[PDB]
């Protein structure tokens, strides 16, 4: 199930895409707030019709600073507690150029 407020140690990344995400709805990772979450956490066999996709945001902790983004995509590539932020939200809270970020904290939160 989703744990909603267990905080979790893990890294993140961020990436750019535009499109359609994986809940189905139209992402601009360069201009918006967002995370897709690993593959792990997904249950429904068609992921518009996940749970994470309704009302299901994250909050992301660094470096004393906490963001809040919704849910809106499926990282298929991370493991378990490796977020992959949207470029936008990722440097609210560390310098682009860094690239992977080990040792933030999260949870998922509604």
């Amino acid at each position: 199930d989703i744990p909603i407020g267990q905080k979790m140690t893990g890294k993140m990344t961020y990436y750019t895409d535009k499109g359609y995400g994986a809940c189905g709805t139209p992402i601009d990772a360069s201009s918006q707030d967002l995370v897709a979450i690993p593959a792990a956490w997904w249950t429904t066999p068609n992921p518009n019709n996940d749970p994470l996709c309704r009302g299901v945001s994250v909050e992301v902790s660094y470096n004393g600073r906490t963001i809040r983004v919704p849910v809106r995509d499926k990282c298929p590539s991370c493991d378990r507690t490796h977020i992959d932020l949207s470029q936008a939200a990722f440097a609210k809270l560390a310098p682009l150029d860094r690239g992977v970020v080990n040792g933030i904290t999260w949870k998922f939160v509604r």
